[PDB]
């Protein structure tokens, strides 16, 4: 159920992560996107490969799973992100109307090994303008220790961006 | 300088509205005075809901100028860019921001109260650091002006 579709996405937005940073595409960062249980988008962080600083992972999934779809309006999917969406990337999650953000690691794990200090406060609650009702789980368990070793694995395989 | 390129971002909206790109906002990314990007919102025409002005205007001087950061550059936004747009100039790294219309303008006509704390000054965890101008006098009310002309000219998302 729910729990085991839960597992199984992110540890594929975290395979996603370990194969984007692998082939040089960006850095460790994967996102998937769900509908009903079909993936509709499976994707990792592409700004290397774009040029595009606008191409992390979750941009990514969601472009790609809004024209698969042919729909701007994702509301009858989920993303889950191997690790906690960026301000751009919490504010496209909004926009796509995703109805639901499950996310694997904190920012902090991310931040540990050089990226920037970058959190959306409308994720953490923290805003005064940005107010979030979004449906939000942060894993815990196995699944959260895959997603947060995935940095000081992955730490001299690319450069940071 | 700052009037020119503010008043070509509300060329470019008026444009994208009138052709059926997206909704009524554009922006133009310029280095010293020569623009390297001038787009606007083209959601529908992508079926894209992370293609808003800004962000096309930063796909596109990216590609333009073959990297990732814009540091040397400034983007003038037609509206307040919103929190997906100013992460996105955030991570671009461009150095100043002039902006047209306040983002009430836009809710004015039916967008999401959607905005931006880091622009505002009031994040907490989002810090911006990049200089940031809101238009007065003339530039604000051809900016303003935009959301009463097109009002019931396109499809909100
Ligand atoms: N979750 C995620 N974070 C990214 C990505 N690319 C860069 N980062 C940075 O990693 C930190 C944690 O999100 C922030 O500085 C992000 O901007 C991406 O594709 N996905
Ligand atoms: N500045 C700007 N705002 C947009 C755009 N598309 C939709 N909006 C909405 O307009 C409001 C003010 O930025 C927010 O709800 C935005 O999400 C765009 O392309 N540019
Ligand atoms: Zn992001
Ligand atoms: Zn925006």
């Amino acid at each position: 159920g729910p729990h085991m579709s839960d597992h199984k996405f992110l540890t594929q937005a975290v395979e996603e992560a370990y194969k984007g940073v692998d082939c040089g595409d960006g850095g460790p960062f994967g996102a998937v996107i769900v509908h009903n249980n079909e993936v509709v988008a499976s994707c990792h962080n592409m700004v290397l490969k774009y040029t595009d600083p606008t191409a992390h992972a979750q941009v990514t999934a969601i472009r790609e799973a809004c024209k698969k779809l042919n729909k701007i309006e994702l509301s009858e999917c989920e993303i889950y992100a191997s690790c906690e969406p960026c301000p751009m990337c919490f504010g496209a999650i909004h926009l796509s109307r995703l109805k639901r953000l499950v996310y694997g690691a904190k920012a902090e794990a991310a931040i540990a090994i050089g990226f920037d200090d970058f959190i959306a406060d409308a994720l953490r609650g923290t805003g005064v303008y940005q107010k979030s009702s979004l449906e939000i789980k942060k894993a815990d368990g196995n699944g959260a220790a895959i997603a947060e070793q995935v940095f000081q694995n992955t730490k001299e395989k690319f450069r940071l961006y």
